[PDB]
RNA sequence: GGCGCUGCGGGGUUCGAGUCCCCGUGCCACC
């Protein structure tokens, strides 16, 4: 259909309604008028302030600007005190900063610097007023496109540059929409985005450089994308695309999630004739930013050992509950021989050699291309073995917080035994299982 | 605080680690 209607349509479940402003305009009338009378200089900045939040994730920020006369430590738990008393609920969270809710509303409360201009950026807090400076203006007239891109982008779990996304931030979204203009141009120019695009907003310009850059026009030598995972980016190309090609307001709506029988996902496994396992260990008390880049080193570490001992893993992933994190393995071999080959010396290197054949063995060493090669048995021939071996010895790399919970216990989950655990999800995602 | 890319060292695997495995500025961080 038009898509000029479509677009129209998406600002409903993009736009949030009168009940929703007054709320967030109540308290923030409400929290200024605290605010004064304290009698300290704070800025309104964030997606509230500029009137792009995005409808159901409604937040205020708020920045206490502090002069830098008083540096280092003298001015961060001096912000705290002024967080609790304007706020109803406090809940210090973590650089610090006082998260809470006045009048129902959910709240931000950050100290940092006032500085001259954008040249004294040396803690990275200090930005965010500067950001929100140069928006601002530009933004203004815009704000819809904003939150129509801002809704395209979390309807396909591509929003945010938390680490458990590797999306697009706010931020970014704002400095595309003032750079294109609107929401179409962004998808309709981002069809020709490369893993090499230089997006110049201050300048004005489109380049060719090494990675995908999106430069900020508050510093140049920042890319406002750096989060952005090289899969997310070609996700969004691949998915505006699709949009121009055969528009449709499914594209705003959220996908829910593969629902499937435990006994197709076993024939399906029987069928691809792999190995599929999981490690399932407690879950460490930690925020999203510390667990997700753990699980994926964690995850990472283990397919890399895979790869290693020769179990040929094809792709993995991983799934965090509410007490447990699941690191899940599908491979190519479901067994390994017992025998396998060791390199030994030169045949010339007489004392090598000698060190060489000293060891017993139940096989007699050979001689192939000048070397010395001797027949070994291996500690493991399945990959959950394997992987029972190295998370049991290698426990300490597989993150700070995650690795240590792994020594405390964990246990390898595989067959039949694997289906009831919560993971169908991420199995159905990592098989490209569709119905 | 956590993760990521470098740099300098100490161990492990091995007949033998400049190389493989482990150990002792950037990103998300309310940027
Ligand atoms: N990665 C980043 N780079 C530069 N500035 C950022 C940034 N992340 C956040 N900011 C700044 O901090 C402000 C508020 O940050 P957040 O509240 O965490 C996301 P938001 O801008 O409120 O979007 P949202 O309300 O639609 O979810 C942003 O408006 C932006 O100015």
């Amino acid at each position: 259909m038009k898509v000029e209607e479509i677009l129209e349509k998406a600002l409903e479940l993009v736009i949030p309604d009168e009940e929703e402003v007054r709320k967030g305009r109540e308290a923030e009338e409400e929290l200024r008028r605290r605010l004064d009378e304290l009698g300290v200089e704070y800025v309104f900045v964030g997606s509230y302030a500029r009137n792009t939040w995005l409808k159901g994730s409604l937040e205020i920020d708020v920045f206490l600007l502090f002069p830098e006369e008083f540096s280092k430590e003298e001015l961060r738990e001096r912000g705290l005190e002024i967080g609790k008393a304007v706020l109803d609920s406090y809940e210090i969270r973590y650089h610090p900063y006082v998260h809470g809710v006045v009048k129902g509303v959910e709240v931000d409360v950050v100290p940092c610097y006032k500085l001259k201009e954008p040249k004294n950026i040396k803690s990275a807090v200090d930005r965010t007023p500067f950001h929100h400076k140069w928006l601002e203006g530009r933004i203004k007239g815009k704000e819809n496109e904003v939150r129509l891109l801002k809704g395209f982008l979390k309807a396909n779990g591509i929003y945010g540059a938390e680490y458990k996304v590797r999306g697009f931030s706010g931020y970014l979204c704002e400095l595309l929409i003032v750079f294109y203009g609107s929401f179409l141009e962004t998808v309709k120019n981002a069809r020709r985005w490369t893993r090499r695009t230089v997006i110049d907003v201050a300048k004005g310009e489109v380049r060719k450089g090494e990675e995908f850059f999106v430069v900020d026009p508050v510093d140049e030598k920042r890319n406002v994308a750096a989060n952005l995972s090289l899969d997310n980016l070609a996700r969004f190309v691949h998915l505006c695309r699709e949009f121009m090609e055969a528009p449709s307001l499914g594209f705003f709506k959220p996908k829910h999630p593969l629902e499937i029988e435990p006994e197709r996902l076993r024939k399906i496994v029987e069928e691809r004739g792999t190995a599929v396992f999981a490690v399932k260990f407690r879950k460490p008390d930690i925020v999203d930013d510390n667990l997700y880049p753990q699980l994926e080193r964690a995850s990472r570490k283990i397919f890399e050992f895979l790869e290693r001992e020769n179990f040929m893993p094809l792709r993995s992933a991983f799934k965090a509950s509410e007490e447990f994190c699941y690191l899940l393995f599908e491979c190519q071999i479901k067994e390994i021989s017992r025998v396998f080959r060791r390199m030994g010396p030169q045949f010339e290197d007489e004392r090598n050699v000698k060190k060489f054949l000293s060891r017993n063995r139940a096989f007699r060493p050979f001689i192939e291309n000048g070397r010395w090669w001797a027949f070994e048995m291996r500690k493991f021939t399945t990959p959950e073995e394997g992987v029972r071996s190295y998370a049991s010895t290698h426990w300490h790399t597989l993150g700070k917080n995650v690795g240590e919970s792994i020594r405390e216990y964990f246990e390898i989950i595989s067959g039949e035994k694997l289906f009831k655990e919560p993971v169908t999800a991420e199995l159905c995602e990592m098989m490209g299982v569709k119905d």
